[PDB]
């Protein structure tokens, strides 16, 4: 029904989109707010310090545990869902959507580099929930594109907001013929019978042949 | 080197974004009639408007060369992986079209498929609103390519915070036990969040 997100990243001017597509009657009747947070407004030293070099060497650095810990705080209560995209999460579905369309309030938390010190979610975990997670098998250059589908995902099932087993078989709209390609005769007929079992087996067979695995 | 060009109803969403260039398309410069919807009710019925291939079909008809890789975000789709990125950090020149409301009539990838290459592709197992999000993702997959298993937790400095210590193995500065315990904690972790990339079930 209601709900409050908070994204804290090191580029707030990614999350653009979301200003960008937050329809104005829902911020208005408070169905949703979101907030961006510049993490370096945690930092401690006057160069601003993010990342450092991580423990037991690697490629990359790694962010540091100490400003990740204090903007947590701010922003988490122990009603907090924490959500933290990472390459190595648990697979973000339309299930998981689902059930995160229903909480109160959602922290992103966006790293970049090779990601954040492992504390900081284990810390965070004694005392909210926390969700690793990731939007697919593929690498990114850090969580902000995620927390976009995330977004996106999860608020487009709360109603009224975004203003809105097999894979669907295809659509067709006017004109009936174009470039020597007509509508396929079955979805004029009107028999709704025949056109119900004829999307199902376009459905069938799309899906054998894309995503198999789903059988 | 790469050109990215993305076509879409909406192009303030794609707002933020040398050898590389990204131009953002509205498609509503291609419409017929100014007065007219890019939209119109589905043949056979059912929820939700579609995109005609009318405009769809002149815009691309512009834009695109038979060399182009024209790629079409759906929830319909190939699965996209970092296979996909990885063929597709290869090309010269990727057209991307963003569908909205109910999707892309059919017949627009069916005739390109006709005088180019087309690829339906899906980011991944979860409903978006348009094609867009999906534009993001697939870009950042992909240019930063351009010239197993899940990886385990990383430290950093302080050695202890909150009372957490750093693992002592990771302090021990011997390569060959900090290789080992990392693709410990690297199989743990995948054996418990996705043990389909070792074979087993979900
Ligand atoms: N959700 C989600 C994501 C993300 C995602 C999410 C969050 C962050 C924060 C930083 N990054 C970048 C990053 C990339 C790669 C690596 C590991 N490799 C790097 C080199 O050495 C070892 C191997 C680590 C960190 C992120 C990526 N990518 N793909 C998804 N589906
Ligand atoms: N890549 C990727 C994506 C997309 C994606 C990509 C492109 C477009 C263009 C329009 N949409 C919206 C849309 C949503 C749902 C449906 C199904 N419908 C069936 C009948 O009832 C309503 C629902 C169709 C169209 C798009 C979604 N979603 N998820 C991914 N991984």
């Amino acid at each position: 029904g209601s709900m409050k997100i908070d994204v804290v990243t090191i580029f707030p001017e990614y999350l653009q989109p979301v200003r960008q597509s937050l329809p104005g009657k829902a911020i208005d009747a408070g169905l949703v707010d979101v907030a961006v947070h510049d993490l370096r407004r945690w930092t401690h030293d006057v160069h601003k310090s993010v990342d450092d070099s991580p423990y037991g060497g690697g490629p990359g650095m790694v962010m540091k545990p100490t400003v990740w810990g204090d903007a947590l705080d701010e922003i988490c209560t122990s009603e907090t869902l924490l959500v933290v995209p990472t390459p190595a999460g648990y697979p973000f579905t339309q299930e998981t959507a689902w059930q995160w369309s229903t909480e109160d309030h959602l922290v992103i938390a966006c790293g970049r580099y090779e990601g954040i010190d492992q504390r900081v979610a284990d810390d965070a975990a004694t005392r909210m929930r926390v969700r690793e997670v990731s939007i697919g098998d593929y690498v990114l250059n850090g969580g902000e594109a995620a927390a976009l589908v995330i977004i996106e995902a999860v608020l487009r099932l709360v109603p009224g907001v975004l203003g809105n087993s097999l894979l669907e078989g295809p659509s067709y709209t006017r004109p009936p013929s174009w470039r020597g390609m007509d509508v396929p005769p079955v979805l004029l007929s009107g028999d709704h019978a025949k056109i119900a079992a004829w999307r199902a087996e376009q459905s069938r067979q799309r899906t054998i042949e894309r995503r198999p695995d789903l059988l």
